[PDB]
């Protein structure tokens, strides 16, 4: 139940619902930082989905991946405390704009490619890429979410639906690119089997406002045969991707966990009136408990150019 969570967080409103989970806005008491808490019920659960996401996020640390802070499991519930992104979903952003210019699309799309390339570099495929799974953070940069399916029909690759992961992610990014520049899906139908057929055929409308280079890139990402599909490697430095930037997508993590931050370690030891070495030792266990949560939220203060202070 909520007694364990309420020790550390003030709970606010529900900001999202899923089939088996909800996400609530909350504030971390010790740091005053806003967070987003994904809440699951262990009775009405699937559960492998939760464990999959948790394991992935413990191993992924990247400027375009929504950060995990804290995992709490009670008798009845599982709580995942995640980064709060105050800019909302990419999908809702596209609808409000109708569609994005090629220029703004490229700004956003390069961030998606950065995240997904990194995910692949760490040995995973996301498998559920869609604009509902991309959020805008405090600096209006994109953060990828929902790793429950890592190793929706409108975004699934032909070979994935066929049951015949890396290439499947490229296809989904092709659908995303189309939606960004067009404001609607390339394959859509009320009838699910009719949608399946359309995806298998691979034919789609090419709107009048797409540039020849955009058209070519969509063609290369939306190849029905995954062997003919552009590879992640060649996506990183694609001429469309390079335009106006003149350097390939920077996919490597810019915020990896190397050494513990001295300033964060000191603030925790001072606040808790604890032996510094004991504090450094307990943080290093990386249990994703309240200690880890407080440590990581202090690091976020620092990344924001703010002082590392508690209470
Ligand atoms: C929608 N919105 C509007 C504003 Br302003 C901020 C947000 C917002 O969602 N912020 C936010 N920050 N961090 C998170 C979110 C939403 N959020 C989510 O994880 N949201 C997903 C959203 N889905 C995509 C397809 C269906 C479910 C979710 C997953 C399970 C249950 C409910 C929601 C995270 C927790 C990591």
């Amino acid at each position: 139940d909520y007694d364990e969570l309420l020790k550390y967080y003030e709970l606010h409103e529900t900001i999202g619902t899923g089939g088996f989970a909800k996400v609530k806005l909350a504030c971390h008491i010790l740091t005053g930082e806003m967070v987003a808490i994904k809440i699951m019920d262990k009775n009405t659960l699937d559960l492998p989905r939760i464990k999959t996401e948790i394991e992935a996020l413990k191993n992924l640390r990247h400027q375009h991946i929504c950060q995990l802070y804290h995992v709490l499991e009670t008798a009845n519930k599982i709580f995942m405390v995640l980064e709060y992104c105050p800019g909302g979903e990419l999908f809702d952003y596209i609808i409000s704009q109708d569609r994005l210019s090629e220029e703004e699309t490229r700004v956003v799309f390069r961030q998606i490619v950065s995240a997904v390339a990194y995910v692949h570099s760490q040995g995973y495929a996301h498998r559920d890429l869609k604009p509902e799974n991309l959020l805008f953070d405090e600096y209006h940069k994109l953060k990828l979410i929902d790793f429950g399916l890592c190793a929706s029909l409108a975004y699934a690759a032909p070979e994935l639906i066929q049951g015949k992961g890396s290439e499947a992610d490229v296809w989904s990014m092709g659908i995303l690119l189309y939606v960004l520049m067009c404001g609607f899906l390339p394959f859509d139908d009320d009838n699910v089997m009719a949608l399946y057929k359309k995806i298998m055929r691979g034919k789609y409308d090419v709107p009048k406002w797409l540039s020849p280079s955009s058209i070519l890139l969509l063609q290369q990402m939306l190849q029905v045969d995954p062997k003919k599909r552009i590879s992640m490697k060649n996506l990183l430095n694609h001429p469309w991707i390079m335009q106006d930037y003149n350097y390939p997508v920077e996919w490597q993590s810019k915020n990896p966990f190397i050494h513990l931050d001295d300033d964060c370690v000191t603030e925790l030891s001072v606040h808790h009136r604890n032996n510094r070495q004991t504090m450094e030792d307990l943080i290093s266990l990386w249990q994703y408990d309240h200690l880890t949560a407080t440590y990581l939220l202090l690091l976020a203060k620092k990344a924001r150019g703010k002082p590392v202070r508690l209470r």
